[PDB]
DNA sequence: GCCGTGCGCATTCGCCGTGTT
DNA sequence: TTTACGTTGCGCACGGC
RNA sequence: ACACGGCGA
């Protein structure tokens, strides 16, 4: 509907959608920009009125420029104090202790902190501040240094946890309590500190010229240029982080790596690929990938609308003292009552941090929903992350949590129909949790609950239960439409997005490109009686282990009892799950310990439902090994294919130098590959250019490299290998997601799409076809091309030799008949 | 240059907020 | 200016044989 | 670009 000519907004929108909607749209983009700067200012202020200006990006561009000059004046002073044949100022004494880096930084930093915080910025105050600042380091890195790794394990793992420059200076007193060898610390006295700062105050004036000294004991100020600059940099930053909101008209079609989504032509347009380096983005500048541009476009032309009935419930039910949906964050704290009582009521704090923060988005989402109710429809611009996965641009989108998705329904519905009705019951059965049983038992769930559904539909307020299902608001959303069908019949116009979501798309994709039948089997890639749940399969396997006590259970010096603790907890698919999908991505046994500990124990601990683990560790380490054993003997080809990708990344990331005269024969280099739909991916992680240096309290800061070397930035051979596997398949599903949107649209005429990476959705009337579209695409894709062989050919002849050829062979293909996916009921994606 | 003592890294990606009591 | 139990196996490095 | 909480996958 728009060709290369639409260059002047408003004129294009109005003579296309009416100037009434053209204005609203533009009004909105601009507001997004407005709310952005607003959100910025509010912060740039809370930091200003909190001595943390040095932390704001607005100062960084300056700090970087004055930091070197300082340390370049700090040293010169020293050597010069050495030329002096006599006594040395007390400054050289209480300043040679800490690194000449911390010194300067803590200087510039602190000097700005208390000279932008209050209005009593005097030499006595600032200096005293820098003094306590310089002393609050004074090379007492007793643990950070002196080869006392105890810091990089039991002293650092916490400081980075404790929030606030107040609790880090306080909680640090803890570590100090314990002897830790050595001991005692002569206080710089409240008279040497000032002097320590004095010299520091100087040198800064001697070099940076930043601060200035009035002539009204003497006040401290900032130069008209080094003050206007952080206020300039601010204004800059302020308008480059807009709180993007949905659109009141179809998004602007993408025709290039930039300018898509919103119509307002601003200085910072939207980019198609969420890249980090502008260089990375320009890499797409001329790549021909029509099918990619079409998925993104088609997908963003999906007209959505607020689900008023679902909004009605949500609006009031989320204020409720006691919400019937144990998922929503309460309005108030978690009391406080329930080593001292506090021992058990310690998590209360952090658990409320999750609540208040989870509460903020909840309210923002509700703000957007209500804000956009009444609009005949709304759209979401779309772009990708760099592996090619599709993301809605605005904070509020059909990809958000339960309530979010519940608050949204497709704008263009159609008479539901026989099949559409069927597919909806299925949807409802899914929203309810009844989704790991064959389709017939699901319809039975919906039908055998007819009355509960109507009830919740009549007085959602009065009749909860819908709020006792896994997907409460979505289920609710379904209850409504279901009731509508009852009151109106199969000609009922329904626009409820019916979600078709693959079962572990990760292993499915691996199983696909490898024809892995065992894996495919597990992840429903073949027609089957009951739905295969690979997580349940691993859950059942773990259980057999647990069930075994003596053969696997030992005495406590132990297992046995340990297993019993779990058997008591009742280990199910809930656990081990994350561990099952990340194995083929690189997650190891140590990874599981953390996962199971953080995903199952940690949450089950502070709640009461799980207080029989006696120390989570070991109890988690234990599970970690069963999950490994159980999963390792389940996911095979996948892993093999994973290690094959790691070798290519490892090899390419490597920097080969000649054995006899080591000049670099081949330079480190990114792994490159093209997704089936024509979408190019460039994975080239980089090791931080400016090495960073912490200071425990004041924070962290970088600094221009010492050794003149940083031409490119230095590729991170480690990340390149740990990401390659996950990034690759992700780019395989994203392409699969895009391939399906285009396929479903051109072959089936589908206009509405509810996309969520490996989740495909439409209105009931088109579900049948999306059910086929996805699958047909899965099949045609992995049958038309060998993604691993094509990947090889991509780096094979290209940068790869100079000895390099320890490249494991492409995995042997399985006996899986891809075409079967077409007959698989549980595959979905 | 064969196989030993050792510091580092635990899967990836996207993005919002407050930095406190 | 008063919340925070605690943990483990492959690998690339600077290296004396 | 490194840190805390959350949400998403
Ligand atoms: N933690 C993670 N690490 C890497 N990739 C992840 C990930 N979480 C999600 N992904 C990807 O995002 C997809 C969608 O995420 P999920 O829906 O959480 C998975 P699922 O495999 O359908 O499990 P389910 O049976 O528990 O719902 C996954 O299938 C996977 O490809
Ligand atoms: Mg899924
Ligand atoms: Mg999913």
């Amino acid at each position: 509907s728009d060709i290369e000519l639409a260059a002047i907004p408003f004129n294009t929108l109005a003579d296309h959608y009416g100037e009434r909607l053209a204005r609203e749209q533009l009004a909105l983009e601009h507001e997004s920009y407005e709310m952005g700067e607003a959100r910025f200012r509010k912060m740039f202020e809370r930091q200003l009125k909190a001595g943390e200006v040095a932390d704001n990006a607005a100062a960084k561009p300056l700090i970087t420029t004055l930091l070197p000059k300082m340390i370049a004046r700090i040293n010169d002073w020293f050597e010069e104090v050495k030329a002096k044949r006599g006594k040395r100022p007390t400054a050289f004494q209480f300043l040679q202790e800490i690194k000449p880096e911390a010194v300067a930084y803590i200087t510039i930093k602190t000097t700005l902190a208390c000279l932008t915080s209050a209005d009593n910025t005097t030499v006595q105050a600032v200096a005293s501040a820098i003094g306590r600042a310089i002393e609050d380091e004074a090379r007492f890195g007793r643990i950070r240094d002196l080869e006392a790794k105890h810091f990089k394990k039991n002293v650092e793992e916490q400081l980075n946890k404790r929030v606030g420059h107040v609790y880090k200076k306080a909680f640090m007193q803890v570590v100090e309590a314990d002897m830790l060898s050595k001991g005692a610390w002569s206080s710089w006295h409240k008279e040497d500190s000032i002097h320590v700062g004095v010299r520091c105050i100087e040198m800064l004036i001697e070099s940076t010229g930043m601060v200035s000294l009035h002539r009204q004991s003497e006040t401290i100020e900032l130069a008209p240029e080094y003050a206007e600059a952080i206020a300039t940099r601010a204004g800059a930053l302020a308008g480059i982080s807009p709180m993007f909101q949905p659109c009141v008209v179809p998004p602007k079609p993408w025709t290039g790596i930039t300018g898509g989504g919103y119509w307002a032509n601003g200085r910072r347009p939207l980019a198609l690929v969420r890249t980090h380096s502008k260089k990375a983005l320009m890499r797409y500048e001329d790549v021909y990938m029509p099918e990619v541009y079409k998925a993104i476009n088609i997908a963003q032309n999906t007209a959505w609308k607020i689900n008023k009935k679902v909004l009605a419930v949500a609006n009031v039910i989320t204020k409720w003292k006691h919400c019937p949906v144990e998922d929503i964050p309460a309005i108030e704290r978690e009391e406080l009552p329930m080593t001292a009582w506090k021992r058990a009521a310690a998590a209360v704090y952090r658990k409320d941090k999750a609540r208040k923060s989870r509460r903020i988005s909840l309210e923002f989402m509700l703000e957007q929903a209500n804000k956009f109710a009444n609009h005949k429809a709304i759209w979401f611009p779309y772009n990708m992350d760099w592996r090619g996965r599709v993301y809605a641009v605005s904070m509020f989108n059909p990809q958000g949590n339960d309530m979010t998705k519940g608050l949204l329904t497709l704008a263009k519905g159609k008479p539901i129909g026989k099949e559409g009705y069927y597919w909806l019951k299925i949807h409802g059965a899914n929203c309810a949790g009844v989704d790991k049983v064959p389709f017939p038992e699901r319809i039975k769930f919906i039908e055998e609950n007819h009355e509960n559904i109507m009830a919740c539909a009549k007085s959602p307020l009065e009749n909860t239960w819908w709020a006792e299902q896994d997907s409460p608001f979505c289920f609710l959303a379904f209850c409504f439409e279901y009731a509508g069908v009852q009151h109106h019949g199969l000609s009922y116009n329904c626009s409820l997005p019916l979600a078709f979501d693959g079962s572990c798309s990760g292993i499915q994709h691996f199983s696909a490109m490898l024809r892995d039948e065992v894996g495919g089997r597990a992840v429903n890639l073949l027609p089957s009686e009951t739905v295969q749940d690979i997580y349940g399969i691993v859950a059942k396997k773990v259980n057999e282990i647990l069930q075994a006590d003596a053969i696997n259970g030992t005495d406590n010096e132990g297992t046995k009892a340990l297993a019993g603790q779990w058997l008591a907890y009742g280990v199910t698919r809930s656990v081990t799950k994350r561990s099952v999908m990340t194995l083929a991505y690189g997650s190891k046994e140590f990874g599981f310990r953390q996962q199971v500990l953080e995903d199952t124990i940690q949450p089950a601990i502070d709640s009461g439902k799980g207080l029989m683990f006696t120390q989570p560790n070991q109890a988690a380490g234990y599970m970690a090994k069963l999950i490994w054993e159980s999963v390792s003997v389940t996911v095979v080809a996948a892993v093999e294919a994973m290690n094959w990708l790691k070798s290519a990344a490892k090899l390419l990331a490597a920097e080969v130098k000649d054995k006899k005269t080591g000049e670099i024969l081949r330079k480190r280099c990114a792994v490159h590959w093209v997704t089936p739909d024509g979408f190019p991916v460039w994975q080239e992680y980089k090791k931080p250019i400016q090495t960073r240096l912490n200071l425990m309290f004041l924070g962290q800061f970088r600094l221009q490299p010492t050794i003149n070397t940083n031409k490119d930035s230095e590729i991170d051979a480690h990340k390149q290998e740990s990401g390659i596997a996950p990034n690759f398949v992700h780019s395989q599903d994203g392409s699969h997601l895009r391939k399906t949107v285009v396929w479903a649209h051109e072959k089936y005429g589908i206009e509405s799409f509810a996309l969520i990476h490996d989740s495909f959705g439409t209105i009931p009337a088109d579900a049948a076809n999306l059910f086929k579209a996805v699958r047909e695409t899965m099949v045609d894709t992995y049958e038309s091309c060998d993604v691993l062989a094509d990947f090889y050919d991509q780096f094979a002849d290209q940068l790869h030799e100079s000895q390099l050829d320890k490249m494991p062979a492409l995995p042997a293909k399985g006996n899986l008949n891809l075409r079967d996916i077409l007959e698989s009921d549980f595959a979905f994606a």
